[PDB]
Parts: structure tokens; sequence; C-alpha cells
């Protein structure tokens, strides 16, 4: 078995190998990359997402989210308070202000220490889940706005035509902005490209060990657990690496820098934080190997997780018994 210790793998495709997206994902899996839950892909040196970022300041962040924490430094939840709209240029100025900017630090490890020590005492503002793309339309390779769609994959594998569309989302981050422990909707893959700015640190649990994370989460968030049988779908809970280590949960960590892709694999729990002002783009995708994960994916039916139009069809076709109760949650 390849990559039996479930380490995060880093790949360096040539421009020739960067032509066929599906093929390269299958290659990475042939080397065991999926076992980690997360992989890094460094694009060929000749490749670019677009010519410059000089003209992005007038993108609107219609609903910036202030991420307010409750709990203890290593075990907390966050809620998102909606703020007034601002442009990317306004947000970047805010991120660089004395109140919100990255503190002085020695290296990524020192900054990681400061994050876990101090995150709960601040409420950074996140521009998340903004439909759109920063890839130039002429970028032919690994353009996240030109991927094959999950509906087309399901149709190719299973023969059923379904409604729904699949488009990318932009994320504008600042120091301490946080992504809670989650897997993707319907335990899909994701791909994330860091277009610009400061790094993003990731934590991930191997798919084969995901239930160990879930059992810890039920112990650490006991009222949330009683409220919903899949409360990590709410995307609100954080657990530090120190706490994971104290409880024997297998995980790995890596820092993504501007110009790099990350791929998350089906049922790979992940969480993380941004180091400073940055912009990422991400989208879900599927392969044939995903279908079995989609069939088995947990669902939130308490009503909190409330997700896309396109997830309907996935539940209806892959999980017809759940369909009924899940849609009661979504209506
Ligand atoms: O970058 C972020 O804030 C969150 N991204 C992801 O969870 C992803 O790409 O799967
Ligand atoms: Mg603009
Ligand atoms: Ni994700
Ligand atoms: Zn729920």
């Amino acid at each position: 078995a390849q990559n039996p210790n479930c380490n995060i793998m880093i790949f360096h495709p040539t421009k020739e190998e960067f032509n066929d997206f599906d093929k390269y994902i299958a290659y990475m899996e042939s080397q065991g990359a999926h076992r980690a839950g997360l992989a890094k892909i460094i694009p060929p040196k000749e490749w670019k997402a677009r010519e410059t970022y000089d003209n992005i300041s007038e993108i609107l962040i219609a609903t910036p989210l202030q991420q307010v924490a409750s709990g203890r430094a290593g075990v907390f939840t966050q809620y998102h308070k909606k703020k007034k709209a601002m442009t990317v240029g306004e947000y970047r100025h805010l991120a660089n202000s004395k109140k919100y900017q990255t503190p002085p630090h020695q290296n990524f490890e020192d900054l990681e220490r400061k994050y876990w020590k101090n995150r709960i005492y601040n409420s950074p503002i996140y521009g998340a889940d903004i439909s759109g793309s920063l890839f130039d339309e002429n970028t032919k390779q690994w353009n996240l706005g030109h991927l094959g769609t999950i509906q087309d994959l399901l149709e190719k594998e299973c023969g059923v035509v379904i409604e729904g569309v699949n488009t990318p989302y932009l994320y504008f981050g600042m120091w301490k902005t946080t992504f809670a422990w989650h897997t993707e909707d319907m335990d899909l893959y994701s791909i994330n490209y860091l277009h610009l700015g400061e790094p993003k640190t990731w934590y991930v649990v191997p798919p084969e060990h995901g239930q160990r994370l879930e059992r810890l989460a039920r112990e650490l968030f006991p009222g949330s657990s009683r409220g919903c049988g899949a409360f990590l779908r709410h995307k609100v809970a954080l657990i530090s690496p120190t706490v994971l280590k104290e409880n024997g949960i297998p995980f790995n960590r890596i820092t993504q820098e501007a110009g790099e892709f990350m791929v998350t694999f089906p049922y790979g729990y992940h969480a993380g934080f941004n180091h400073g002002f940055n912009c990422a783009e991400a989208i879900n995708f599927a392969t044939p190997r995903w279908i079995d994960y989609g069939k088995m994916a947990s669902q939130c039916s308490c009503g909190e997780a409330r997700v896309t139009f396109s997830m309907d069809a996935f539940v209806r076709i892959l999980q017809p018994e759940r369909y009924d109760l899940w849609k009661r949650g979504q209506d």
C-alpha cells in the first residue's frame, strides 16, 4: 500500500503533466496521496493563473463575516457576525491596520504558536464564499472555473442526468481568519489555489481515521452533539493540534504559500487559518472514486448546515432513503 503513514505529499508536475487534470489526480492517488486527506501541488514554473493582480480592488465583499470565538484557546467554536459590505481594496486596508495586522514573528512555527495562544481573544473579519473566479479565461491548465462538473461526473459514472451547476468561490482572508473542522459537502474533493498574499496553514485527519476525530468532537462539544448527529457540517468547531495530540488523533499539518494548490480528498477532515491578507479560490470536484463516499456521507438534518441548490440532486440520487428527512432540514 502506498503512503501507509498517511503523510501529506507534495507534487511538482511538469508543464506536460499539467495538461490533463483528471489524469494527474489519478496519478497522485496511485502514489497514495489521498491517504493523507490533503496534498500540495506546486505548478510548473512556466504556468500562471493570470498576468497580474493589480486590478482586483473593486471586487465587492457583500457580507464580510466577523468570526467571534467562544470556549478555551484549544477548544472553541466560532460564530459569524454579518458586517456591512466593503470592497477588496477596503478589506485589504482593514487587514493591514494596527488592530488586525499580522504580529511580529520569527517563522511560521512561531506564528502558529501565537495563533493557538491568542486566536480566541480577537474577532478577525473573513470575506468568504464569494461566487467568482480570478483565473484568466486564457489559462488552459488547472483553471478552477473550467473544470469538469460534478453533475457531469455523476452522469458519466451512473447514467443519471441531474440539474445543478458547480462554480468557484473566492475567499479574502486576514490574520487569524479561521476555517473550522469539516469535510466537504457530500464528502467531495476540493481544490484551493492561493492567488496572492500571505500563507494559509492547514491541518488534516487521514480519511481512514475520520471517525476518531468525530468521536473526539462529540466529547468536546457535547451539547452540539446532542443537537445534531452531524454537527461538524455546521463548520463552527475548532480543536488545536495540542488537543489532538493529547487525545491521540492522527493528523498532519502544512503551510500553503501564494502560487500553490491544495487538494482535499473525500472524507479528509481539515481546518486552518490565514497568516495575513490573502485571496484564495476554491471549488468542489468529483472523480469515480468519490461516488462511494458520496453514498455514505453524513448529513445535517437539524437545519443549521443549509447548503446549495446542487446538493439536492446528490442526496436524491445517492441517498434516496435520507432524501425526505434531509430536505425537511433544508425547508
Ligand atoms: O480557504 C478557506 O477558508 C477554506 N477552504 C476550504 O475548506 C477548501 O478549500 O476546502
Ligand atoms: Mg476590481
Ligand atoms: Ni474545505
Ligand atoms: Zn445540524
